[PDB]
């Protein structure tokens, strides 16, 4: 017959003529050689969660180039400086730098990446839960070892291997971070008691950084570079339990989190523009962007993370979400990339941190 | 031809006859009417998630029915007392059982659910993230409104409207808690500096209960029926805004972890059996998971979440993670939900808790 | 001091105020009795996806309840007139109702209530993956028995047992179905052969339907109330086995699509208004979706699946995506509903087709 | 006082020592060198997902360089032999090698790393969606764009905008694809009637693939190599628009499943071992892991997806389900990497088809 003209109208409908950038892919070449950069390049125009890498790549670039002019009378206000360690090559900033971790990125050969930044100040404050701040110092007494997801946790138990995900942390490795830590407590008490220190857990991590002193730590760094690391529920971990057992052997230790709210809050206020890099989600996602909105919002940011919206979980909010609530500040681009970190980081710090440190 | 030997032998090999149940769902009547309870029923053989919700039923069962003959010489060690509050029904249980909950369904509709339990006493603990903390008390001064997902976060923050998934609570909210939480903090730290009273989130959460003095609030019922209620990173959220804003006015206030954390790993050490029943995740799975690890294990689970493993993160995490660690016993039959909470929680409280407070 | 101006500012702005209904739950009751009707009723106003759940609900009753007065001279087209079964109640509708189903819905519990709707003619076109076909005639045959997810595949293959999910179908069940359905391939060769039969998987579905002759099976139902089944990947199961293995036996059987797909896409053009309910994403959304749009779009949307649109994949786009291409009508309200179709169906059915069959 | 013995007893357990390899991430050049190729061997280290890219790495290069000794009296049996085309490398193998995508890949940028495989015959048998197949010959003709997965698709479709998660297809592409197409299945008709053709999905791929005649396509290189490529829901897209259309100016066309499922199941047979990398899931998944039952089992496996098994989906389903069905051979060792494949495959290739090319 003929066709309904009702379906060639609704199939064939005109368009509008585009002058946007097309997709394409990075061409392996004929003879086995693949080139690294150009794949990373092309990955902007790729599609999917290939191109967010991209735009967050751009995204971190942009707070690793911000500059501008100081008002007059002013002086510019830089980031980055470091603590002068020797050898160390620094890269002062006018953008102040926001990093979050969720604890398992510590557990995970990440940490070898988030080291790299620390220790050259390429981020200035980072939020990380508890896990993340005591795995740190284990590894430098014992190692992580790799597992797999399917093995029953019964024979794991009964052999006292403690699974994260893929990968088993013997429980000697918590006696020994026993032995390690039960001194310093110890000793934090007794400056507690006759010098009056008040402790919170950023000047907690900060004195763990200098103890363990050693360059294989992401909080040593922390702590030589004095980039502050908060951590509100500093407890809800293996750091809980030294601090549970220690307090029944000397109790009296104070834990305060007030000082380190206003700390925290504090953090973003002075700086000409702030960027926000945030690595999984959960707590350190929350005090970051809530701490932003005290400078009425971040100017840069970039998540990455498995979680999507659709459960109202603050883990799963689009950036969308903290604009309406001033944590993103109305003229900032922000990117997610809805992806698993361990895929993602490394491809983000050779694209921005790596090249601008090379600079 | 002939078909291959091979693919014959391969596609019709023999197979085991089994004698376990069978899938079946309910089978609504054929002149309109739907009935609940065998909708319900029937969700154990359905299959998938509609299964795990069935044996979740039953696996919360078994803690409101746990029950033992001491040994001799000992009494029976009883949970779920309550209050003693007027017309209030209560059911002893020899199962202790811990409650957690992300923030976000305090801002949804589940706050009525969860109340429903505090109320009744039918669970004794509660770990809950500092949105769920404060949007309980701010619901006693104004209310939610229902939004939708996509709606344009700028236009939101012109307005004020602070978006929660599909919620809006107007920023109005937020101010109308500092006038009610103000007076509140000053009475605190003049407790702390002239009577020497040591806060701790508990301690705080237990004190705001009481002041709301509001049978809508879930806390108020905490409260009344000595409920303790954990929150290690209380000052992620706008009670930590509350404290930083007061601080300014009135400084001194300390809030320690440290008390917090011995009294909340002590929670499971006493009970002949514990249960878990852990809606979301995060902070408050972790913590009272490892909680349980003090006793050797938990004894009933329930874990209802939208997280999966492949991401290495505690909130993913499988109960046979757990089983590694010692926090699920070995001895446990633990059920997880793969689920966004408002779909399931309403049916897992029809199912059991309901159920046996008609008992 | 004095708090920090910008934070202040940034922390208390004024907001709108708000007339848009509030977040409430169902609040049990305090006897322990359970009201499902209010429980069910309040799910629109308890946010995230129970909230869906209740649009979702009044999507569909709107796609039931749909009626127009036809222009001068037109006669009214109606629908779900069903085949005159004796003793079945039908309820003529104004709007074209399609179901898309993946396979393992089929699989599951839900059977039941799919074959509830078939039976009784609340939908008019079935969209199905080759799975859902085979599995209900082979249920009609032998059972499919529960199971678990983790149960290690090695040790199931010794003995013959094929997992779907949590589910078991021995495989004994697909030599009965090999018994059952070769002489009915006999039969439709044959038919070809001297009657010219032109065979398409619509045609060879209805006449399964008719032989397995057996009140049990969903597409029995079908093929008495003339409800057509389109499936254009046929053979993408254990029917294309039988078919392979049929055809070294007794070769020549065509199943061609051509024909299928001018009838799939017609199928939207004569009604006034249509509904599109998918379960699952997959061939059948893009199926039902694509033909709707030679109508310029679908009237009423639900769709209810566990898939995001973050990979850029046709399962997981958003009802927005389908208005893009015009398959989705530009005045239409569509609703996605992010769950595991086994929590969502039968509450779903309770609240719109089974009060619609009551009426 | 003294802290519980119980708690002592369970937080301090004895471990086993272990001789298994160690969490270890790449270390990035402290002058801001960075080694992409440290970076991809450490993956396997680095825990997570990029543990199992690395072991899907690995899994690849198992197939790739797969060899054995035949039998006395056999001579050996080879593939990627490819099909003589001038001036291209090909690396004849004894593992042949299925490769089934999601349409969406050939949308996005993945086009050109696909064409890569398929020009060199690295792959044996493809199967893809129709979206993928009729895109491939789109873009020979017009560009898909760059855009957005959150712009309005009422003011998209008012625009002709077709949009393909962050992608745009202008329909204009359409109407030249028919243009393109129309005359071919002329031919093919009138080649069905004269000279007794017998049209299925893949020869009919393989006549459009000869057709574009373009270096570009996929679907080019694969009719050149002689790759079979397999589609039986060819008319799940705009082909079967084209098909709808032209059957109205020119009936008569067929299409059958029938041969083709023949022809697809013998295809895994003849092989002394198989491998599969599924990109994606749905019918491609399903197609080609059925398949390789018919011998069996495939014996290399690879899946990437963002699918997980809780919803009973055919998609979501781990390796370990596909074992218990025959279609993973009892002694394979299967990889599945949870990722967006955007993200994945250029990696992939990168360290297993690009480096054994370069050999
Ligand atoms: N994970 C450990 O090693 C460990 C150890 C001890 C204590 N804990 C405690 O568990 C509690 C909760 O852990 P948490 O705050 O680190 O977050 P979490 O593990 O609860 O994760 C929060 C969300 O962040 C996202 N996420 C997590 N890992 C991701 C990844 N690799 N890639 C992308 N997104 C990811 C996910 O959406 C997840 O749901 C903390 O208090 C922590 O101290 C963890
Ligand atoms: N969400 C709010 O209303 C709000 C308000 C103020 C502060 N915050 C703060 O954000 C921080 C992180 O929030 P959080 O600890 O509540 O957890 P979260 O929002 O980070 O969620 C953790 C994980 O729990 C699961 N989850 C969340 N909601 C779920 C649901 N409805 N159904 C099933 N699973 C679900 C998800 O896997 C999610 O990734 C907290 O410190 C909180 O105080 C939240
Ligand atoms: N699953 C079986 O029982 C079975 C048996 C034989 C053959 N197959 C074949 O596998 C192929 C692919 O299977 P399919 O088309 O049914 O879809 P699928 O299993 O590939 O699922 C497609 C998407 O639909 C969503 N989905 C699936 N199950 C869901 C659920 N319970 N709740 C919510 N969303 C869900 C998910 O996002 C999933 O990724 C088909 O050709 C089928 O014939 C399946
Ligand atoms: N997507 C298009 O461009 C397009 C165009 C026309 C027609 N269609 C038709 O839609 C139907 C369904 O599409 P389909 O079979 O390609 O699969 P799908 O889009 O239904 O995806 C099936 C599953 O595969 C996984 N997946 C998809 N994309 C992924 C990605 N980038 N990375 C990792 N995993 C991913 C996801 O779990 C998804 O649920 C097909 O018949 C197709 O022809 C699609």
């Amino acid at each position: 017959s003929l066709a309904p003209s009702l379906a060639v109208d609704s199939v064939f409908v005109e368009s509008e003529e585009l002058t946007t950038p097309l997709v394409k892919g990075y061409v392996p070449d004929d003879n086995g050689k693949f080139d690294f950069d150009k794949m990373l390049e092309q990955m902007k125009y790729c599609g999917f969660q290939a191109t967010n890498l991209g735009l967050a790549i751009d995204q971190i670039n942009e707070m690793l180039h911000y500059d501008y002019e100081p008002q007059p009378g002013d002086e510019k206000k830089l980031f980055g400086l470091g603590g002068g360690v020797e050898g160390v090559k620094y890269k002062p900033r006018a953008c102040k730098i926001f990093l979050g971790i969720t604890s398992n990125l510590i557990s995970s050969g990440m940490r070898d990446y988030i080291r790299f930044l620390v220790k050259h100040a390429l981020v200035d404050v980072v939020v990380c839960t508890a896990g993340g701040i005591e795995e740190d110092f284990i590894k430098c007494l014992a190692p992580t070892h790799m597992g797999e997801f399917f093995h029953d946790g019964h024979d794991l138990r009964k052999r006292g291997l403690n699974r994260i995900g893929n990968l088993i942390v013997p429980n000697k490795n918590y006696c020994l971070f026993e032995d390690w830590i039960m001194p310093i407590l110890d000793k934090c008490l007794e400056e507690q008691n006759t010098q009056g220190t008040k402790w919170t857990p950023s000047k907690l991590i900060h004195r763990l950084g200098l103890e363990i002193n050693n360059e294989d730590s992401v909080w040593y760094w922390a702590a030589k570079n004095n980039i502050p690391v908060y951590s509100p529920a500093l407890t809800d971990g293996s750091i809980g339990d030294m601090i549970y057992f220690h307090s029944y052997n000397n109790p009296g230790l104070v834990l305060d989190l007030v000082e380190d709210i206003r700390d925290m809050n504090n953090e973003p206020l002075w700086a000409t523009k702030t960027g926000c890099i945030i690595l999984g989600g959960g707590v350190v996602k929350h005090h970051i962007m809530n701490a932003n909105l005290y400078r009425n919002g971040a100017d840069f940011v970039v998540y990455v993370n498995t979680a999507h919206d659709f459960d109202g979980s603050d883990s799963g909010a689009r950036p969308d979400e903290a604009v309406s609530w001033g944590k993103i500040s109305l003229e900032a681009k922000p990117v997610k990339v809805y992806a698993e970190v361990t895929l993602v980081l490394p491809l983000l710090v050779a694209g921005s941190f790596s090249k601008f440190l090379a600079e």
